[PDB]
């Protein structure tokens, strides 16, 4: 007849899932659970509406559609970029979440990990093979939840102040899913009083925005931010710039036939095919750049009552445990997306002039004075034109500016203001990595080890990489359970003075000091004062 | 009487004195007048050539030191007293000294001309540490040194006025250079082989003579030790010069009309203007001086930095260098928390306060940039690192990076440049150990003072001194310090090679604090312009 472990009643109605095989045993998976009404037609750009109850049983047995998004075409067929591309059909009917739970379902409440994917707020989906939650659940006996949220114009196009495109609706998709977890995760055996958010890149920035937004802050208890932070120069935009990009996108697709009236302009935008909007999304950016995305969260006083930097500084974080970290070469992957002289298919040994040109691309919309401060800082004046040093230097520029230093400042302010902070640098380059060697450990390539993907026997990770994956899954699950990744070589907390972090590689833990303290002093302490004068 | 000590120069006859050195005798002619005494109505005016005299001028002892402030910070302490005047003050001070081998050379001998330092407010050619007898005996050159007016007497300027034109202490120097061309041959010197060298403000003066065409034709080579004309302290603009001259008049009871103002200033005793000199500076500071060369379009047709960037320097050889710890000396003169008696382990608040004293008259954003570059953000409050950092701030801003910029620009534009860092701390040094090798303490070795047996230098230090005198004299004779053994390579804008000078053989290194000097020479000028 039917398996009772694969049947669950949530508030909206009844669900049926699947028993998934893992190397270490079975898990229960509930894939493609609807948590909102489909944001289509007149509901495009609008905040999500809770899912209306249903009769009968909803088959939650496979991943649902990927939210409409740009699809990368830089290296067609190349595995390094195709692993991030959608592996389901694109659709605006895309607001579904997934729950993995042990089989049989836990008897006592189990801590919950909620995953938020990255993708620069223009791409991503919960269905990518690298986000498979079955290994974490099997190896560490937790409930894992992940959700889809709208991206690009559909998720973050803002006409601030209006009600037909209030902006930040992608973030409220995530908030609605977090509300779903609170009311429904106990039906799967999860503990709604022990919920850990974790995300990577734009997903990590999203996790931060949930810490800084009171309505979300009551929906979870711990946070993990990998290679991203809400105070990053890319993660938010101002109301005026949001309105300019939205208006310009509208103008490029023929609507209005030209700011005019907000409702009349959004109404014309809703008549355009989703693909049309996606095809003009990149044209709205003010300048040539890497690491800049058209539609991102807007600082509009609602979701974010101030900028994330202001709330990070004015924040009281007692009772909060946070885990933050970076990969070793955060900036290298992005240089092959527009920096002059860079390619994955050669060594990308650039000239001095290409370095100075790459600085303006990696640090866009700053004065010439600011740009020369960057060049001064990143130049080795005993070797000013060494191509190999120049390649590394520009990698450090975009990496420090966009990831490492925003995260270091978040870590320091939270530790100094009541939070327990743990920090890592991920330094293992996977044996299966398809990117060239000069890129080191690129952005986003720690995720597969945290989700335990090397345990998939149909993948050729070495045996030591599988023990490594098992090590980090324990760290993360220990953190989710207790707020401390150490087991009951130690991992010390991060503090504003000592600034201690650990390296995560095949070797045992190693404690170091300072997350590029010299470089981040420039980005977090000095250069803000330069832009204010 | 001895014929070797009788010399006739253009102005008349001179009698010198025979001196003893451990290597044998030298002849010396001290207190030779090269200008009319700049007294009374001649105060603040360009020097007038000395009128001819009858009889024989006594040139057997040093003459008066020009009127200057006397340091009273550590009274009786040798480390400061060795720089203080050692002859009576007087405005009648325009005299020069000639040292020569004994008996006087018969073949033309290369000439070294020494310009003393002292912030353009002090210094004298009679200091024990400038005694030319050892260089002249060891290396068989002719050595000349001159007094030049310092303080308001040499650099008070009301630009445009004929009463107080400015830069007259530089003109005193040039008149002595002219005197050398017309008279050094009467001592055996070769007027076609004149090497200028000076320390600190003396080095700044040398650089100014390079950049002033009427000066450039009076010498052939230059040595700049721990100074440069493009230093932030070395020149002043016309507006600030008039403001400082006006503030001085007011402080001495003189109505602050240019003719009346200088006339009133002329009536005041010299010591009165000395007493009020420091009080016209715009801010509390170390390393700033009230009356310095003014850029008025005459002696300097533009700022020293402009003329360095625009200059053709082919055919010029320069030797430039610094000591290891240029900044430590100056910290005990106004930096909070410092003393030659403490270990001067300052706090971060004292470090931040000291930044504004060692880098005066900069915007707050410029000060924050300095703090960014000189803080170690893994040890931001370590008192030993902070003491060391603000020493580097003062040294880099005021000495090392101006020297580095001049060396790089001169090398890239035709000059052959040799660069050194002096890294030997004298065994006899009285300053505390934490100050390292302080400003000014290479001069004793270059003048060969360790060979004086009346002093306690080691045997090693005596040999070291002889190696340095050989380098300096090789450079004077040929434009190359190397012996016609570890070689001293030219400094170039790209390789940036220099040598360390200590008891160990020569070691070639790269970069005169290239990271720090890109901040001061490349970035910060732009920050001031926006
Ligand atoms: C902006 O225009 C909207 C939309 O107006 C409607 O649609 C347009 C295409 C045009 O044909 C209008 O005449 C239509 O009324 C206005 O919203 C409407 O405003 C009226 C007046 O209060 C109200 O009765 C309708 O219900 C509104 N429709 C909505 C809210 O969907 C709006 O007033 C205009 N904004 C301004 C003038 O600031
Ligand atoms: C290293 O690669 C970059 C990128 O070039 C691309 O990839 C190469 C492997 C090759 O297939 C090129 O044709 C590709 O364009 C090179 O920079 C490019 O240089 C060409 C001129 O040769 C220029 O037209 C492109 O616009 C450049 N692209 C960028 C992004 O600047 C670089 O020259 C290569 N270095 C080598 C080959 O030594
Ligand atoms: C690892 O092993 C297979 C077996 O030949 C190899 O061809 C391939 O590189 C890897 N397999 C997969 C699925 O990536
Ligand atoms: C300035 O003094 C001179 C000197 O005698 C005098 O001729 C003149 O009257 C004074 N100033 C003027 C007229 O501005
Ligand atoms: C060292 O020489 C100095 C002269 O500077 C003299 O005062 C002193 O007595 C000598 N040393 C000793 C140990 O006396
Ligand atoms: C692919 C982008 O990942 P992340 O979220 N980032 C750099 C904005
Ligand atoms: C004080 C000795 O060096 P100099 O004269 N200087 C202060 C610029």
């Amino acid at each position: 007849r039917e398996d009772a472990e694969l049947l669950v009643t949530v508030r909206g109605g009844r669900l049926r899932g699947i028993r998934l095989k893992t190397p270490g045993g079975p898990v229960s998976a509930f894939l493609g659970i609807p948590f909102a009404e489909p944001p289509m037609g007149p509901r495009r750009f609008l905040p999500p509406e809770p899912k209306q109850p249903w009769s009968g049983v909803v088959d939650a047995t496979t991943f649902q559609s990927v939210c409409y998004q740009y699809v990368d075409t830089l290296y067609p067929g190349f595995e390094g970029t195709e692993m991030w591309n959608p592996n389901r059909e694109l659709s605006e009917d895309c607001l579904y979440l997934n729950v993995w739970t042990p089989y049989p379902r836990p008897t006592s409440p189990t801590p919950v990990l909620v995953w938020i994917y990255g993708g620069g707020f223009y791409s991503g989906a919960s269905s990518l093979d690298v986000y498979d939650g079955r290994f974490l659940v099997q190896a560490e006996r937790t409930v894992l939840v992940s959700m889809n949220y709208r991206v690009g114009a559909f998720g973050f196009l803002a006409l601030p102040g209006s009600r037909e495109a209030p902006g930040n609706v992608g973030l409220l998709d995530q908030r609605l899913a977090l509300q779903w977890v609170q009311e429904n995760v106990a039906a799967f055996g999860g503990d709604p009083t022990s919920v850990t958010l974790f995300g990577e890149s734009a997903g990590a920035a999203s996790v931060g925005m949930h810490l800084l937004s009171p309505p979300s802050r009551g929906l979870f208890h711990r946070a993990v931010l990998q290679s991203g932070a809400p105070n990053g120069p890319w993660a938010t935009v101002g109301m005026g710039e949001a309105r300019r990009r939205a208006t310009q996108l509208a103008h490029l697709v023929g609507c209005p036939p030209t700011g005019g009236n907000d409702t009349e302009l959004v109404a014309c935008l809703r008549t355009r095919p989703a693909q049309v909007l996606v095809n003009h999304e990149w044209h709205v950016l003010p300048q040539e750049s890497v690491f800049r995305f058209s539609f991102v969260p807007v600082v509009d006083g609602d979701f974010l009552s101030d900028t994330p930097e202001a709330l990070i500084n004015a924040g009281d974080f007692h009772g909060l445990q946070v885990l933050v970290g970076v990969v070793k070469d955060e900036g290298s992957y992005f240089l092959v997306y527009g920096a002059p002289g860079f390619s994955k298919d050669n060594e990308s040994l650039i000239s001095r002039a290409e370095f100075l040109a790459g600085v303006r691309v990696g640090v866009p919309q700053v004065s010439d004075l600011a740009a020369e401060a960057v060049v001064l800082h990143y130049t080795d004046w005993l070797h000013p034109e060494d191509p190999a040093r120049l390649r590394e230097a520009l990698s450090d520029v975009v990496g420090d500016h966009n990831v490492v230093c925003p995260v270091a400042q978040l870590a320091g302010r939270l530790a100094a203001q009541g939070a327990r902070v743990y920090a890592y640098v991920f330094e293992h380059r996977a044996s299966t990595l398809s990117w060239p060697l000069w890129m080191g450990v690129p952005h986003g390539y720690e995720i597969e080890f945290i989700f335990g993907i090397p345990l998939d026997p149909s993948r050729n990770y070495t045996a030591e990489e599988k023990i490594f994956a098992q090590r980090l899954m324990r760290y993360w699950a220990n953190f989710a359970r207790t707020g401390d990744p150490n087991e009951p070589p130690q991992w010390p907390p991060y503090t504003a003075g000592a600034q201690q972090y650990v390296s995560l590689d095949l070797r045992p833990l190693e404690v170091r000091r300072g997350l590029r303290a010299q470089a981040c002093a420039f980005w977090n302490r000095f250069l803000p004062k330069l832009l204010s004068a």
